[PDB]
């Protein structure tokens, strides 16, 4: 798969990307000189843990186009921007490794955290690698980087070999934490990047990210290997944490630069924990928003108390007997049959286990759009559009452009499994409906 | 990026290509069994020297499609034709290495040199490799080539190994001029070409190019390694130069077949020397053409003598005091303010150094399209199109479709730096303007 | 030229008007029985002094329609209203002579001073001409005016003769301050007004303007001839100044009623003195307003202090070395290149002398709309509309309907002299831009 | 009637014009400070002699608008251009008197003689009135003109009096060649021009017309009064004739500047002669063009000889017996009935006297469009458009856009007097028809 990010002469500039799983989106931004596939140990864990995994190959690397332009962090951040906008990612986690940590800082800094729930920096460049008068903690002098450029231009093929040596601490880790075959694959991946990008990349490494850091808005993780020969932990992660005290901070004891493979565990467990903390809060946010919309249609009173208590309990995960819940709703006075259908729908959708219970007649009758063909026609039209939605707000926005009869019919269509959409999209549908109905009062 | 060159059964035949830099187009045609990426040492130099670099992968190789049809030099030349026409290349240099030198000869021969400024043959097949009665200087008998085909069909993978041995003179050059890793990359590239192309390619090697050579119209370079084990310099470059005495001719002392890598600097230097001469000639042509258009609007007389002398001098590179030049123009009688603005524009554009001189009021006033909004509207439209142009003639052609008022306004727009285009495109703009104005007289 | 002010039976009622020069609008309202052309000595001076001169012929006079309705000051003031609204006059000076001074008072009184910067009363009717019990200072009894009406109805032609006698003090001024031919022209003008208007006009002369005077809001001038036989200075200008002490007050020694011609230089000088003060105040206001908009985009701090000081100084007329000013701006830290371009533009526009300095590259680059063709397209569209504007607010209003990119491009267009607009219109453009940019923050 | 020539602030600039008679257009351009009505003695003669008379009032004079802009010969010539284009005048005579002679020279010079058959200069400004070093024959120094401006600004009313004195040589001509009443009317006309134009006009009088004169392409007349006190014949007409030897040249013995009235006879007789010479040639041109179109449809042979002889004779004015002519045509073999109808039409149209002969059945039958309703429908449509045409080429151009059936039907419509058009328009119709028919062969 490709996303086009620009044009170079007669050719467009396309980034290779992958898009796996379902759930909260996690975007992984690889390091030099590798590709999105270098995250494969992390991707597997995130997929098992229930996240949507997005990887892409930076321009000049892996399967992306290989221009001779745009090798700088503003372009790289603009590239990332295009990806996020193209996929309409909401509530995303951005995880960068090495070079990738430059994208994370520069994007957050320039474009803000509108789509972004949390960030993570692994084997970071930050805050500035260039050793100057005003930057004493810098890791190396300018002449040092000039050196790498010269070395890559001389042979890049040979260069990759010595690079992966220190990248992986092969003198320590070969035959132990990394196989000879895994290293061979890495070299092949590097050899496959563009010649121009290979020599141009090292010039972006001493980008000054010092003014980007105060812009970091959302929860952050900083993770570094203490045996990092490529980015000395003392000039990078340790001074970065002083600049962002707020960041959660993890040192991987004796881990090299290429800790994604050698210490995938410690990485994946820690990354997993970070996702886990981010994910539950996001889920809670989703649950409570739904609740306000659902409650907005119910008349104020003690019933509205019983209903809200029940929502909150199933939302907290207390598996309730849906059969008991549904009978209660069914037999509630005052509530309109429409209202009971909406609640009926919400509860079956959110309850931990449906326990093989059949659909309820009172709900099917409540959500049938009065069996009106125009309602049903529009509901089918909305359904088509909702299949393309992946977020709560996108779903809710498109739904609000339809009449309440059509919305109720659409809900029946999903309820009865005549169509299927993602959970968060279904929430947006029922919330648009509640919004429309509440507004009629 | 791809260019489609044909159809095979249900599939189209697409050639992988790249398009880097800006300036005079240089098209690099790779050898067997490698791809456009084998030129990476040359590409870097050409890019630094300020050329537009085009590479593509021959059908059956690198990232191009892998048909089982069209393995012959007429098809290969037709493939090249499609590339050149698709990109609308003007004033291009064609550089072939090994197999690629067959494309260069056959295209020039059949399609002529309309788009082509110069040609270069590196490690050439020419003039005929087959040793016959009528071709005594041929390098080998037919049975020898029949042998290679049989060897590739037997194992191609194993075959590439012994091939790169002699291709690179690895017994001499390994660890010295070529690394083991660079060789590994080459084998990977070869292993990635199509099985059918691998066995079919060697049949095209003894194509008789003897009738193609007299067709070579434009300046040429012949370059060969004297240690070439693959194409014996005595049966190829040395008899080729006798057939084309006119060619500039360079022997690389003890260089193998794969001299692009092993002797890449020297090869790159040679390319610069040829590109540098071709570029200088092209620049001189551009100065000469621009000049005729510019002179066409001036009334015949002694002033027209002073003006032409001045153009020629700045065009020759005599850095003149633009401030002095501009005052002179400004104060010239007879010349219309329009004419003075056009000349004003040309001189600031072509003078070696502007010496931080501010724009001139007499020119801004002359090139303002009479402050007419429709002129300015069209000038902005033209500007958009000119941003996409890279050649003098393409620019001039599109410009001539606009009125003189709009053209003058566009020139003011560039003059005043409200927009930017490449130099040759700017020349096309001012020349279209002169052409339109001259035609009004 | 005509402005339609009403309908009489099958015919519309149209006022003849003229509209000359550029600059601050000055509206001249003639006396009985003459037309807008009676101001010709004043018009010439005002035109030379750099004002926009508007004249019109009151209904029933000169080249206006000659209805038999609407001969009263409310209608006359409504007529004037229609003129001012039709032309969208802003910041106008209203100058009335004789009858015209009734329009000035009644319009200001009823419609307010929204469009009006200053007023002038020459040979005024004010405050009330009718001699009554409650108006002891009145110039004549009712029976006296009844007399004039009767005289005009008897012969108006013969009547004009004796009228111009006292109107001009011909016994004193003929052959001296007024020629016989100038008097002949006056009679011809009068003979050309409508018969009905001639007899109906004198009934409007004893209109009580006593309640209109407290409504005079803006700076005023009262000017009267001490030899006025038509409107005794003692019953008119002298008691009017007591009612409006605030008015600037000028007696023309031995000047008759028709002092516009006989003492035209002195009257013209007086107009220049008032126009000159009003113009200077208006200019100061413009400097003050422009300044707030310009300052609104600059970050608060010491630089903002240096900038404001400089604006104020050039605005006060301290001719500053623009070259020095521009270098300072150019080299200022913190300020965005956009901001520097806007300031660059403002300073070159307001500095007393540009001293033949060329345009600055930093400004041209700052105001180029990013060389975007859509910006430039809209900027050209805006420019067309701005050519039709004559006021700061009209310009600013139309400009605010365009995006900031298009506005910046338009400014570059003017800066680079690719188009031209009046100064106040240019101010409106740069102020709309500042407003748009400030609002983005 | 008005023609709009521009815009001043909120008002358009309209020129008052008149358009009298039918025949060859003669455009009269008045002098300072008078209007188109000053030509009334000439207009009457030209109308009696059978010409179309066009007069207009220069901006600032007579009944034209009175702007404070555009008082210069390029604007005045542009004004004239607009008039000629607005009325689509073809084959026009331009006659200027005094100031008007500046329009004639400047228009011819800049716009060329495309619409213009002949020119006439009466009491000319030419070639340059300013007395300089390079212009020794100039009539006065710059300080002299500066003087007139100052005098007009001082009083223009009084000024006109002394001006008409010398304008008319009233000391010689009053009560003799000009009445006191005629002079009174002149002053009234002048007093009615705009104040601004009166003072601005004299600045245009020393315009250098020396480079305009070589541009005079067409037959010219120069006419001057030897008693001209306003434009000394020695600095104007006499040096002008040296610059244009080719001009027909007439001195009116002891005639003043205002010779149009005082010597209308000598003027009108001479002008009449000039028109008479121009008119006959134009008529001959019209006759011979018609003939080629008419002959183009006839087969080559002796009949074509008889026909051509006859056309030429009636065209030369030999009144022929149309009855005899028509019978001859009617009874001619070979000629198609269509052809006979066309000739029938032409002859009745061009014959001096029809002698009360009834329309011919053979022609009515020939020109009936086959009684086809679509033909007739289009013919009626064409007729509507032809009523708006006044020239041969305009008529012929619009006619050629119709089919031959429709054209023939239209001709029948005119032939049968069911509609009426001017002679030259009718010629264009029959010529378009002949052109269409000839093209079918």
């Amino acid at each position: 798969p490709f996303i086009t990010v620009g044009q170079e002469n007669s050719t467009s500039i396309d980034l290779y990307y992958e898009d796996h799983g379902t759930g909260t989106p996690v975007v992984l931004i690889h390091g030099f000189p590798l590709s999105g596939h270098s995250w494969e140990r992390q991707s597997a864990a995130l997929l098992d843990a229930g996240a949507r995994v997005i990887t892409y190959d930076r321009r000049g690397f892996g399967q992306s186009s290989q221009p001779t332009t745009g090798y700088d962090y503003d372009t790289f951040a603009a590239d990332l921007n295009t990806v996020l906008e193209t996929l309409d990612l909401q509530d995303a986690v951005l995880v960068g490794f090495s070079m990738g940590t430059g994208e994370v800082a520069r994007y957050v800094s320039s474009y803000g955290t509108a789509r972004i729930a949390a960030v993570a920096f692994l084997a970071s460049l930050e805050p500035f690698l260039l050793k100057t008068d005003d930057n004493p903690d810098g890791a190396a002098p300018q002449e040092f980087f000039d050196g790498i450029v010269a070395a890559v231009k001389a042979d890049r093929y040979a260069f990759y070999t010595g690079f992966f040596n220190d990248f992986y601490n092969l003198d320590e880790n070969l035959g132990t934490r990394i196989s000879e075959e895994a290293v061979r694959n890495s070299w092949n991946t590097a050899a496959s990047g563009g010649f121009f990008a290979a020599a141009a990349a090292p010039t972006t490494w001493y980008t000054d990210f010092r003014a980007d850091i105060p812009r970091i808005d959302v929860p952050a993780l900083i993770l570094h290997g203490t045996g990092d020969r490529t980015l000395p932990i003392e000039n990078t992660a340790r001074v970065f944490h002083k600049a962002l005290p707020s960041a959660e901070y993890v040192e991987v004891e004796g881990a090299p630069h290429g800790l994604l493979w050698t210490h995938a565990e410690e990485v994946n467990t820690a990354l997993l924990a970070f996702l886990a903390k981010a994910q539950e809060a996001q889920k809670q946010k989703l649950l409570t928003e739904v609740e306000t919309y659902v409650l907005s249609i119910i008349p104020s009173g003690p019933l509205k108390a019983e209903i809200a208590q029940r929502l909150e309990d199933v939302f907290a995960g207390k598996n309730t007997d849906l059969e008991v819940l549904m009978e209660w709703l069914k037999t509630r006075p005052i509530l309109s049959p429409l209202t009971k259908g909406i609640l009926g729908f919400v509860f079956t959708l959110t309850v931990p286990s449906e326990r093989g219970l059949q659909r309820r007649r009172f709900v099917q009758n409540a959500l049938n759009g009065n069996g009106d063909p125009n309602n049903m026609d529009k509901a089918v039209k909305l359904y088509r559009k909702l299949k393309r939605e992946i977020t709560f707000h996108g779903a809710k926005e498109i739904s609000l452009s339809y009449s309440a009869g059509a919305l109720a019919s659409c809900m029946g269509l999903i309820y009865n499994r005549m169509g299927a959409v993602t959970t968060e999209v279904a929430f947006g549908l029922v919330c648009a409906t509640c919004e429309q109905i509440a507004d009629s009062q």
